[PDB]
């Protein structure tokens, strides 16, 4: 799994540890090992949801599989609550894009995933 | 809907207005309300297009139903047209990728639009 | 086909002539010409890989055909092989995401490629 965030909310609000928190998170939720997961933060972007410049992030989880109806829903209770609690963004300001990936279409170290 | 350019025209070129024009715009375009759009512009970034360095834009637009073939080849107009006078970059130099997103795999507000 | 590559590697580390490598690599690796390749990089990025913040990078390879099983294995050591000499980062430390897009979803110039 690879999760990125983008968002408006400026880079001295995102805690000291972010991203260390969604590595630790998001290996847990997926059931994937933190070696595996990717994770890139994207602060002080010029973005707008509903035509406001108000906090907001718009998001994408890839992931080889453990991407489905309850599974998303699974992710985005996890994620919206970390945008908000850690970054002060409202989870109706936010975006998730789910793309369950096939392995053939992963590379990696010279090679691609199976 | 979601649309988002990323341009190598500096930050300073990108009019004030011109997220809440795409808001605008999309929502006319799409059907939707504009509060369901959420817009992102990335100034400033070191791309080539044809192997040249002058303005260009790679976008893309994901949306929950709205996107096909006719629906495409109209959304194209209305971004490059947009793009032409907003940004001014050549409309050969744009891409725009359309994407069909599940509402089961669209996060928002703590869960999906499934 | 469009390439696009998100790194923490700072801008200073990116030589000179990258883009045109790319563009050039690229070119020959889908047999598309030059005219149709976008390139993109982003350094300095705000990411991690594996727990890590060590050199790493997070792409994408979006092309109209010219993406499968075999033709993937081929790009990823081509593009991994690129990002070690270039901008030092372990082969290992690199995802890529490819995308074989229908013609019907890229807009070029005021249409689609279908
Ligand atoms: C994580 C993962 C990282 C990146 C992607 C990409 F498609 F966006 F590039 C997708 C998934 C991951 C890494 C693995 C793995 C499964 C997942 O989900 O099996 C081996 O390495
Ligand atoms: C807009 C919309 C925003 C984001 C995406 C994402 F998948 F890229 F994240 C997709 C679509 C939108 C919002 C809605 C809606 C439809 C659309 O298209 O119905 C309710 O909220
Ligand atoms: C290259 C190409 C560029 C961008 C995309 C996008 F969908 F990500 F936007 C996809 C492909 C390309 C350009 C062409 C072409 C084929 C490809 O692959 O035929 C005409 O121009």
């Amino acid at each position: 799994p690879m999760f990125i965030v983008n968002t408006n909310v400026p880079r001295a609000s995102v805690p000291d540890g972010f991203l260390s928190e969604l590595t630790q998170q998001l290996a847990q939720a997926t059931g994937k090992p933190p070696q595996y997961i990717a994770v890139h933060v994207v602060p002080d972007q010029l973005m707008a949801f509903g035509g406001s410049s108000e906090p907001c992030a718009l998001c994408s989880l890839h992931s080889i599989g453990k991407i489905g109806g309850a599974q998303n829903r699974s992710y985005s209770k996890l994620l919206c609550g970390l945008l908000a609690e850690r970054l002060r963004i409202s989870p109706d300001r936010v975006y998730i894009n789910y793309y369950d990936m096939n392995a053939a279409n992963v590379g990696w170290n010279n090679s691609t995933f199976a």
